[PDB]
């Protein structure tokens, strides 16, 4: 690998807005997972078997 | 590999605009998943059998 | 691995703005996992099998 | 009259949401009633011979 | 009349939410009445004879 | 009359919850009743003839 006067962006996340308003929000949860929040996740690498990269209201009831 | 005065963007995300309003959300849950926000990933590599990248509002009820 | 005057952003995260207003939130959780913040992510590796990297509102009821 | 194990719920309001933007009013009143804002009223029993229960923007001129 | 393991809600009021923006008014009465804002009334019992239960904006110029 | 394990909320008012803004006004009475704001009436029991129970901008020239 030779980088060469290369800019790079490998795997970035930017420039992310967001606006709510008067959002009256009723939540109600029994045993699940809710996500109503910004997420950013950036990885470069994620290696091995069985992996869970970046999971987001995730459920797992593996038996 | 060679990169020579190569200006690359592997793998990104950016300029995400996101605006609500007056959202009156009611959500209800019983075991399971909700997912309402904004989410952003970005991976350049996710390596390994049986992975799981990037999920979102994922149910896992292997047996 | 060779850099050379290369400029590089392997794997970031940046300029993430957020607004609310009036959220008149309630919420109400019973066993399970709630997320409505922001969040950020930013790794370079996440090297070993059965990993997790970067969660959010995860449920795991392994048996 | 008994309950057991019940959820009652007599003569109730609730979840009533409002939202009300840039109303520019000019109210001009005379001798009457005028009601331009939320009301919840909520009873159970009224009893009487001639009563009124829950009037809103009433004139009696009897 | 006897409750087991219940759960009673007889005349209640909840969660009335309001919300008003920028209602520059300009309100102007002459022996009326004006009501302009939020009211919760909540009762279990009125019993008599020619009551008033309740009343919002009332005239009675009997 | 008798509870067991019970939960009552006979005349509750709650979680009334209320904004208002750059409510610019001028308001203007004579001899009448103006009622602008937040109001929360509890009760139980009014027994009574010819009682009022819970007036708001109540004008009586009986």
């Amino acid at each position: 690998v030779l980088y060469v006067g290369s800019k790079t962006k490998e795997g970035v996340v930017h420039d992310v807005t967001t606006v709510a308003e008067k959002t009256k929000e009723q939540v109600t949860n029994v045993g699940g997972a809710v996500v109503t929040g910004v997420t950013a996740v950036a990885q470069k690498t994620v290696e091995g078997a069985g992996s869970i990269a970046a999971a987001t209201g995730f459920v797992k009831k593996d038996q």
